This record gives structure tokens, sequence and C-alpha cells, in this order.
């Protein structure tokens, strides 16, 4: 099977063969496309060895040692380990290759040109929540690099029986608290209200401001999670100002420099890494469009357009669009002036298309989820909008997992 | 089989049961999603398709299983057995046309679906007759700027040798010409079609906004050329409410969007010439027509005139210029009293429509990749709305351009 994608701006046609290695499910059928649905709609030995073998065959192919003595010995070694212990341990080299590939395969990620430059911190020797905290502080400090951001992932011990899971309960390492007020308003980030309530319940003394960095809630080996405050000196933040509008700074906005997803599961060779926080750097629109301008987030559009004195009587003046652009200008300018790494959506999508073409040429394809790849403003003036994409699942992979407060068996 | 969609901005969850009535193919499989791929990657079959449609028709008028329902099914079976096809009643034709729009998963404007004026042109026999039908459609739909939705339906496919086709992709579009320079004058989307028109004898004005002639095929005959009366083509010069220099770009656009190359399938019958029209959403002109690189591509010129810093993408000069172009489009149409809708207002109405459809029909097939506007996506309410895309009949479908099919 050869599948073709077309770019409607350039007429460039690419051929995908890589989808032949695809697995599991998109959620779609011939009757229904689930392409805009956000989420999907204790492993046993017999399913495990095949998954292991397929990963190790990929790994050995990549190092040009396929079918070598080392390859065959490693398959043997893993087979026996699975028979005797019901699981197996990855070599450090396989772990690194796996984590890099999970990012390479991440179909919703526009930043994948960067995939081969990922710093992998092996935290599989970690045993306690205090140990997790120390690993996470080191990750934050290394990745932040005083504003010169470096991609990184920290990998805690894999799942065993599903009763001893390592989990970071935070959805990201750094996020701001949100507090629901008795009057139904929200102080801080509305996205984080439920998690904030949990932290408070667990004993966090909330400052109750608009930009309070949440504590880490960390679970090791299936134990009840424990609270830790990231040292404030490790959390780099950027005050948001605008290059022409001197009132913009008095909106009192700021954001943190380090985007670091901590609630996803990393699958490599059938093993499940339930705590694997990873971080990169922001594309400006994640802050300027989503974080600031979503109605269910900080929701600043009206306030900004008021200060710009836009005609807000009718949507057809495009006041929302005008304010949206100025806010995004402000984020890019603020990060750049403070020398904190950031990429604009024109640059990131241009780089993504170059990456994608390269992957089709060298790898036979690049699974990509258009719904997520196309930026949330100015979509069609970016080169990804007119690019046909094919979405499919390759492993190693990152996956969603249930929020741990829903499934954790409390010890007491 | 029993599906939920969530709106991530409002937490509203809706249940889709309508997808149980879905058909043909999406192009997707369990291994691979083709959501962002633009195109699809006899007597025996006809009666089931007719029955399926007539059952839905009789249900819709609260007469399912009635003698009249059974007699009609009977009548149609007889007709197919004897003539190899059948003819739709006028009521069935109107219902099918309206539902083909209701089912159009890529259309954000479907709140309007029941207010569609259907012009029955099944008695048309010649290209000259087609031309008269289309002028009337144009004049009716335009209505001096107070635009009204309409479709004109020419005779159905028979043996596929006698197709009615409008060769134009829209009833009104601008010519495109490749220049000795190597650049393109006019609309680059229309270069190939313009060439065909020239080959067929059209005397080309060779300007930037030349309204293309119609190329009309009746009864599978060779297509013939007609000029739409200039006075029936309403156009709007584009100016900006604040930038005085904007009008000096010399931009204009036509008021009537009218798709003419699709195929209407109703109860297994295929209407290959079925031009349909509505009114524009502003971004269709301001973002796609003006700002696509392969279209009029004016972003750089507008940015220059605004004196923005064009040295680095991160100044967002492209985004600023995009917004201003789109303000101008809306302002110009509004000032000339030509119906237009902005993307905020259109997407808000679609969400209202979609909730109605879930409530009253059990769903609303929608293609997110097409429904989300091409600028400011996430500040419109459709961005956060999960959608399910599936194919219901009656339907509009792509068909091959006829210059690849037609034997002269
Ligand atoms: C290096 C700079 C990076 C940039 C500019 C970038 C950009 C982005 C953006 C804009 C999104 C969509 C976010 C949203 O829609 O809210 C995303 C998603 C994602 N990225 Fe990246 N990314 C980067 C690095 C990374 C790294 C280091 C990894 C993992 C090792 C990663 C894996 C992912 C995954 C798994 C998703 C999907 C998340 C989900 O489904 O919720 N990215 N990326
Ligand atoms: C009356 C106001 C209407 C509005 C504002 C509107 C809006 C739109 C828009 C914005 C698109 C996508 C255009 C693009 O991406 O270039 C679209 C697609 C479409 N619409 Fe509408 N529409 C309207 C009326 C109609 C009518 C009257 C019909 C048929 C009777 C129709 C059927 C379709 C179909 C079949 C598509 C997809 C065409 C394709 O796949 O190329 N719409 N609509
Ligand atoms: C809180 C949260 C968790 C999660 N799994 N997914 C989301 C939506 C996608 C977030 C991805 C953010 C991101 C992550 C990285 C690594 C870089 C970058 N520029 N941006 C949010
Ligand atoms: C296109 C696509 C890519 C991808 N990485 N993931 C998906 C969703 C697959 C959902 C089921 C797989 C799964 C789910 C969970 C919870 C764990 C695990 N190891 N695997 C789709
Ligand atoms: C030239 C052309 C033909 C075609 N089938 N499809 C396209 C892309 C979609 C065009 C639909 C434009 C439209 C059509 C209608 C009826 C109303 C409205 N506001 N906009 C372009
Ligand atoms: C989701 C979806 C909706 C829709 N209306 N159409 C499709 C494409 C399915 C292929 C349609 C097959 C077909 C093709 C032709 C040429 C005519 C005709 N009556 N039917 C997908
Ligand atoms: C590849 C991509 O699907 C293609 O360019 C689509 C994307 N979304 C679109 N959406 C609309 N409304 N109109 C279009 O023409 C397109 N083009
Ligand atoms: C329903 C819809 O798919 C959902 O809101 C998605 C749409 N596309 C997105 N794209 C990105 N990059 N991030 C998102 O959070 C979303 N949300
Ligand atoms: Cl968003
Ligand atoms: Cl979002
Ligand atoms: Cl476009
Ligand atoms: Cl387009
Ligand atoms: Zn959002
Ligand atoms: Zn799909
Ligand atoms: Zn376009």
């Amino acid at each position: 099977r050869f599948l073709k994608v077309k770019n409607w701006e350039t007429d460039v046609v690419l051929t995908d063969t890589l989808h032949l290695k695809s697995t599991l499910e998109t959620g779609c059928t011939e009757h229904i496309c689930m392409g805009s649905i956000m989420l999907p709609s204790v492993r046993t030995k017999d399913q495990l060895f095949p998954l292991a073998k397929e990963f190790l065959d990929q790994y050995y192919s990549s190092i040009k040692r396929f079918g070598s003595k080392a390859h065959m010995d490693r398959l043997e070694e893993v087979n026996k380990e699975i028979e005797s212990t019901s699981t197996y341990q990855l070599k450090d080299t396989e772990l690194i290759y796996g984590a890099k590939h999970a990012w390479r395969n991440a179909s919703r990620c526009v930043g994948r040109i960067q995939w081969s430059k990922l710093q992998v911190f092996d935290a599989r020797d970690c045993t306690t929540a205090h140990g997790m905290f120390n690993y996470i502080c080191n990750h934050v400090k290394y990745a932040t690099n005083k504003g010169n951001l470096r991609s990184a992932i920290t990998i805690f011990p894999q799942r065993t029986d599903g009763k001893h899971d390592f989990r970071v309960w935070n959805s990201q390492l750094i996020r701001y608290a949100g507090y629901k007020q008795p009057d139904g308003s929200t102080l801080g980030d509305p996205a984080n209200v439920q998690f904030t309530e949990i932290c408070i319940q667990q004993g966090w003394k909330a400052p109750r401001g608009r930009f309070d960095v949440l504590p880490l809630l960390l679970q090791a080996n299936g134990n009840d999670p424990e609270l830790f405050q990231i040292p404030p000196e490790l959390v780099l933040e950027v005050p948001i100002r605008h290059p022409k509008f001197d009132w913009f700074k008095d909106l009192g906005l700021k954001w943190y420099g380090l985007p670091a997803v901590s609630n996803m599961l990393l699958e490599i060779g059938g093993l499940e890494f339930s705590a694997c926080p990873f971080s990169g750097w922001y594309m400006g629109t994640e802050i300027g469009v989503r974080d600031y301008c979503d109605n269910s987030r900080y929701n600043i559009l009206e306030e900004v357009a008021k200060k710009m004195d836009l005609d807000m009587r009718k949507t057809s003046s495009l006041w929302k669009d005008q304010a949206l652009v100025e806010i995004n200008i402000a984020v890019l300018y603020s990060f750049q002036s403070d020398k904190v790494t950031i990429v604009d959506h024109h640059s990131a999508t241009e780089s993504f298309i170059k990456h994608m073409e390269n992957e089709y040429r060298c790898r036979g394809g690049c699974p990509a989820d258009w719904v997520w790849i196309v930026p949330p403003m100015s979509g069609s003036i970016t080169p990804v909008f007119h690019q046909e994409m094919l979405n499919y699942r390759l492993t190693p992979s990152f996956e969603y997992q249930p929020d741990p407060w829903n499934t954790h068996v409390w010890k007491g």
C-alpha cells in the first residue's frame, strides 16, 4: 500500500509507506471519522514478547545490527526475562532510542523537527516521592538553562502490576493554581481548579493569587502521593509587556517559560512508563491564544480590546481578532526581550513542513494530526493548513492515561 | 454505534445516534485517519437506494407505512423495472435538495438548510435553456444584495453519455492568465479553465478581475459558451474603514458564491448539474481568496502599506495584515448592503444549529477540518467542539472535471 498526500498551496505530492507499521486504533471506521475527538472512544506475557520483539527489531535495524549475534542474544535475553519475571528491563541505549521515538511518532506535535535532540534522564532507580522531587527539580533546572531552553524527559520506573505505579499527579510540572470563588468567578487558572482543590486538601497552603505556581504531587510505587514545592528560584517566569502599548504591562500578566507535560504514559516495547515528564519550549500561541484567550482559561480578550478601544458593539469589526494578534505580539516580544526560548507559529509550522518532507523521504512517512498541528490563530497563512496529513499510531508512543485521583486506591 | 461528543470550552456532552444511518465511506480505517485528505482517496442497486430515500421522505411527513407510502414504493419499483430509472415528484426533489445541504458535513452555514429555494430545471434540454435557468437563478439569489439561498437542478444522469454539466467550478469566478513574465494575472486558481474558454473561442479581456463566461453542457453534447449579463453580476469594491490607501489596491470581489461542479445524489438518482448558492462568510474572501499564496496573494503588499516590520515573522506582520484585509472585506460588503457573515457570527449559529440537530435528529455530521474558520480558529466556538464526520444521503459529492471525461 502506497498512500499519497497533497499540499494544496504547492501541489507537492508525497507517498506514505510508513503507515504499514501502524498499530492499535485511530478510533475511526469506514463509516465514522473521529479525527476531531480528543480522547480514545497489568499486561500478560503472550502479548508482551511480540511487542518487545517488534521494538527490539526496530532498535537493532536503526543501529544497523539487525540479525546480528547481539540482536539475537538480546531477544533471547528478553524472552527468558519475560518467562522468569513476567516483564523485562530496557538497556539505557534502548530507553533513550525509545523516548526519542515516542516524540518522533507523536502525531499532535508540531515541534518534532527537534526530536533527535532530547536529553533523557533515566530515573528508573527512583524509589520514593522524595526521590522523584529531586529528579524533577534537576530536570527543571537543566531544561530551563537560564532561558536557553533544552528539551528533556525524565523516566521513572515502569508499571509492574498496576498497583505500584509511579505518577506525577500534576498535568504539567509548572502550572498556576485556580480557585473557584463563592460568587462563581475564578481567581487564577480555571483549568486547574480541581487539581488545586486536591493540593489544598493534601495540605498545601494556597497563597490565593492569580499566578500561584502549584506544588508537585508525587506518587511513588503506588503509595499515596506527597506534596513538594518546586524551589521558586528554579521557576523562570516572564512578565508580559507589549512593544507599543505601555498599558499592556499593567494587565499584570506573566507566564512560566517551561512547558512540561507530566500526565502522559510512555509505551516502549510493551513496557509502560506511567511517570515520564517531558518538556520543550513554547510556541507563542499556546500562551497568547489558548492560555490567555480561551473562554475557560484566563479569558483576557475583552479587557484587552477595551484598553485598545476597539468597536465591541459587533463581532464584524473583528475586535476579537485584533486583540488576539496584539496579545500574541506581546508574548513573543516579552519572551524574546528576556532571552527565553520561544518560537512563533509561522516559524514552527515552516520548520514542521521541512521536517515532514524529510521524514517522508528518509522514513516513508510522518503521522500528523491536522486538527492539532494547525495553529489556533491565522491557520491558513501557515504552511501546514494546506498540507494533507495521515494520522496513525506508531510505537514507541505517548498515550493518555486516566487522572490518578480517579483510580488511586488510597492507603490512608 | 452510540457516540458522545464533548465541547471542551463548555463541558456540554451530546450523544449521536444519527450515525447509525451513515453510508458509503469516510476514507478512514481503524489503522489510518484520512480526516485531512480533501478528496475520496444499474437496476439492481437503484431500487434499494430509492427505497431508503422514500422511506426517509415518508417518515419526514409523518406518513411512514401508509398506503400512499406503499403505493409510491410500488410505483417506483415498477418504473425502475420498466425504464431502468425513475422520476422524483416535485415534493421529493425539494426535500432531497434541502437534505443534501442539511447533510453537507463541510458546511458551516447549515442553520439555513430549510430555507432553500429549489428551481426545478428538469425540463431543460439545451445549453441555451441552461443559460436562461442560470441567469434567473443568479438574479433571484442576488436580489439586489439581499441574498437568498438557491439551487437549480438540471436533468438527472441517464446512461452517463448524456450528462448535463456546468463546466465552471462556480457560476461566478475571475479569469487567470499565465504571463510572458512568468507571473499570473487575475486568479491563479482558474488558469486551466480560462485556457479552455479561450480554446472554445472566448475573447479574453486579459484583466485582473474578468468574470469568466459559462461553459454549459446539455444532454452530453459539446459545451457551449455564454456570458452572464454583466448587470446580473453584483460586485463589491474593497475599501477599509480606516486605511484610505486600501481602495488604491484596486481590489473587488463578487457577492454571490455559487458552487456549480458538484453532483447531487437523491434516492440513487444523480444530478450532475445542480448549481447552488448562498452568501459569503468573510474569511472565504479575505483569508482564502486574497491571502492564499496560490490565489491573489496580497498579504505582502498590504503589510508594506501598513508599514509593519516585515523582517521577522515574530512581529506577527502577517497576522496583522490578515486581520485588516478581513475587516475591509466585511466593511465593504456591509457598506454596499450585500449580505455577508463574519466567522464569529457564522460559527456561533452553527453551534446553535448543531445542538438543535442533536436534539431533534440525533446528530449532525460535521467535518472539523472544514468547519473551523481559516483565521482565529480557537476564539470561535466550533474550535472546541468535538464533531463526528460521516456520510448521509441525499448528498453533494465531488465528480471529475468534465474536460477529462468528455469526448468531443
Ligand atoms: C521543542 C519544542 C516543542 C514545541 C514548540 C512543541 C509544540 C507542541 C504544540 C504546540 C503542541 C500542541 C499543544 C496544544 O495544542 O495545546 C504539542 C503537542 C505535543 N507534543 Fe510537542 N513541542 C515541543 C517539544 C516536545 C517534546 C520534547 C515532546 C516529548 C518528548 C513533545 C511531545 C508532544 C506530545 C506527546 C503532544 C500531544 C499532547 C497531547 O495529546 O495532549 N513535544 N507540541
Ligand atoms: C447561505 C449561507 C452559507 C454559508 C455562510 C456557507 C458556508 C460555507 C463555507 C465557509 C464552506 C467551506 C468553504 C471553503 O472552505 O472554501 C462551505 C462548504 C460547503 N457548503 Fe455551504 N454555506 C452556505 C450555503 C450553502 C448552500 C445553500 C449549500 C447547498 C445547497 C451549501 C453546501 C455546501 C457544500 C456541499 C460545501 C462543501 C463543498 C466542498 O466540499 O467543496 N452551503 N459552506
Ligand atoms: C495540561 C496538559 C496535559 C496534556 N497531556 N496535554 C495538554 C494539551 C497539550 C499540551 C502540550 C504542551 C507543550 C508541551 C511541550 C513538551 C512543548 C510545548 N511547546 N507545548 C495539556
Ligand atoms: C493515532 C494515535 C496515536 C497514538 N499514539 N495513540 C492513539 C490512541 C490509542 C489508544 C489506545 C492505546 C493505549 C491506551 C492506554 C491507556 C495505554 C496504552 N499503552 N495504550 C492514537
Ligand atoms: C470552486 C469550488 C468548487 C467546489 N466544489 N468547492 C470549493 C471549495 C468550497 C467552496 C464553497 C464556497 C461556498 C459555497 C456556498 C454555497 C456558500 C458559501 N459561503 N461558500 C470551491
Ligand atoms: C463524509 C463524506 C460525505 C459525503 N457527502 N461524501 C463522502 C465521499 C464518499 C464517496 C461518495 C461516492 C460517490 C461518488 C460519485 C462520483 C457519485 C456518488 N453519487 N457517490 C464522504
Ligand atoms: C489539507 C487541508 O485539509 C486542506 O487545505 C483544507 C483544510 N481546511 C479547509 N477548510 C476550509 N473551510 N476550506 C478549505 O479549502 C480547506 N482546505
Ligand atoms: C474538539 C477539538 O478537536 C479540540 O478542542 C481540539 C481541537 N484542536 C486542538 N489543537 C491543539 N493544538 N490543541 C487543542 O487543545 C485542541 N483542541
Ligand atoms: Cl486553544
Ligand atoms: Cl485548548
Ligand atoms: Cl484557505
Ligand atoms: Cl483553500
Ligand atoms: Zn483552547
Ligand atoms: Zn478519520
Ligand atoms: Zn486556502
